[PDB]
């Protein structure tokens, strides 16, 4: 469909795809993310959080402090662009964000915050014209 991809994860510190292009003639782009594992497992919860690239660091080690219920993620971080809620395995979820928070000419890095996964788990977002 138009403007919107799909990304999995499982029972490993990798997803799906390590790039991910936004067309600039969408308005609003929706990432599907699904976690292939079988049944919810100690360590192996992930999200996809999308943050500029310098800023990935900083987003993560803050965001492990803000505990499971919050998502690994800081209460109305502003670095964060978007993020989707910590899943497990069988489950899906969605986040849909406009592509005007986008800028061509930044650098954007997706990740996962679920404590130590953000040096593995991650891949580079694009605005492509
Ligand atoms: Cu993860």
């Amino acid at each position: 469909a138009s403007c919107e991809t799909t990304v999995t994860s499982g029972d490993t510190m990798t997803y799906s795809t390590r790039s991910i292009s936004v067309p600039a003639s969408c308005a609003e782009f929706t990432v599907n993310f699904e976690h292939k594992g079988h049944m919810p497992k100690t360590g192996m919860g992930h999200n996809w959080v999308l943050a500029k690239s310098a800023d990935v660091g900083d987003v993560a080690k803050e965001g492990a402090h803000a505990g499971a219920d919050n998502n690994f993620v800081t209460p109305g971080d502003k670095r964060v662009i978007a993020f989707t809620p910590i899943i497990g395995g069988g489950e899906k979820t969605s986040v849909k964000f406009k592509v005007s928070a986008l800028s061509k000419d930044e650098a954007y890095t997706y990740f996962c915050s679920y404590p130590g996964h953000f040096s593995m788990m991650r891949g580079t977002l694009k605005l492509e014209e």
